[PDB]
């Protein structure tokens, strides 16, 4: 078997994607935010606090036939920007793209915190780290990935991210049109859970390429690339008037630059960001000072090659025995 499904931006910045689930039956679709830095499948529901939800779709497990407490689970997730949510679990059939898994932990939220309720158009998240995160208790869950791809044509699936436009999640084949020259793959440790690679160093804009070993993860669920300080420190050199703001979070620079693109090794093969995928726009409206999309990791404890280099990429998330990733210029 084989799934397709768009993944389409949730506004201008590309500060997240959605794309359509269909979860019980009859089908109900929410637009779910696919992380390949997380392992829970969790969704807005009628058991959410009510004050809590703010436009988004949820799901109502008392109206799907092939819904099911599994009865004593519960469930707590807390991200890298601060955010949660808990709540209790059922097991239904869950499709992407025409794949259907049934029997899937679907994670129902009794409370969210604040940053999911702003966001409206965000109706859960479907995780696609390693299944050893998934925070079921007291028996761990598998996610989506995990539970279809024994039934896949090829235990894969890819991720290929617009900038400013849809893009595509695909489960099961390589598209073979979708990105240009070849996919160079490279290994993986799953040892904290994660897509966690080492890239073979970086260039910024038209400079020498600084070979040097960054580990970190390929994680679609956050929007910027977090990397060490030093390298951002030499990227944002390039650009007048830049500067880290302790009050902002982070570098900001004047909205008037044309930035430079930032280079990333996979191997011997390079990926490219245009300088454009770096700009965040405005801090508040109407500023001048604009957020940059490349920043210090320094305090996370890890580098995150999140949206902004993984949309620049064809990427192959490879979850055979031994996984690897694969990424290929597009």
């Amino acid at each position: 078997s084989t799934g397709s499904a768009t993944t389409t931006p949730i506004d201008s910045l590309d500060d997240a994607y959605i794309t359509p689930v269909q979860i019980g039956t009859p089908a109900q679709t929410l637009n779910l935010d696919f992380d390949t830095g997380s392992s829970d499948l969790w969704v807005f529901s009628s058991e959410t606090t009510a004050s809590e939800v703010d436009g988004q779709t949820i799901y109502t497990p008392s109206k799907s036939t092939t819904a099911k407490l599994l009865s004593g689970a519960t469930w707590s997730i807390s991200y890298g920007d601060g955010s949660s949510s808990s709540g209790d679990v059922y097991t239904d059939t869950v499709s992407v793209g025409g794949l259907t898994v049934t029997g899937q932990a679907v994670e129902s939220a009794k409370k969210v915190s604040s940053s999911f309720t702003e966001d409206s158009t965000i109706d859960g998240l479907l995780g696609l780290a390693f299944s050893t995160l998934n925070t079921v208790s007291p028996t761990q869950q598998k996610t989506f990935f995990d539970n279809a791809k024994a039934s896949l044509d090829s235990p894969v699936f890819t991720a290929d991210l617009g900038y400013h436009a849809p893009g595509t999640y695909n489960f099961g084949f390589i598209d073979t049109t979708a990105y240009t020259g070849s996919i160079t793959y490279t290994a993986v440790s799953t040892k904290q859970g994660f897509w966690e690679w080492t890239s073979t160093g970086y260039a910024v804009g038209s400079g020498t390429f600084k070979s040097t070993s960054i580990d970190g993860i390929a994680d679609t669920g956050t929007t910027l690339l977090y990397l060490p300080a030093t390298v951002v420190s030499a990227y944002w050199a390039q650009v007048s008037g830049a500067k880290s703001s302790s009050s902002v979070g982070g570098y900001v620079f004047p909205c008037s630059a044309t930035l430079p693109s930032f280079t990333f090794g996979v191997g011997s093969a390079r990926i490219v960001i245009p300088g454009d995928y770096i700009d965040f726009g405005p801090i508040s409206t109407g500023s001048s000072s604009c957020f940059g999309g490349i920043q210090s990791s320094a305090g996370i404890g890890i580098n995150i090659f999140g949206d902004v280099a993984l949309k620049a990429a064809f990427v192959v998330f490879n979850g055979a025995t031994t996984p690897t990733l694969g990424f290929a210029s597009k």
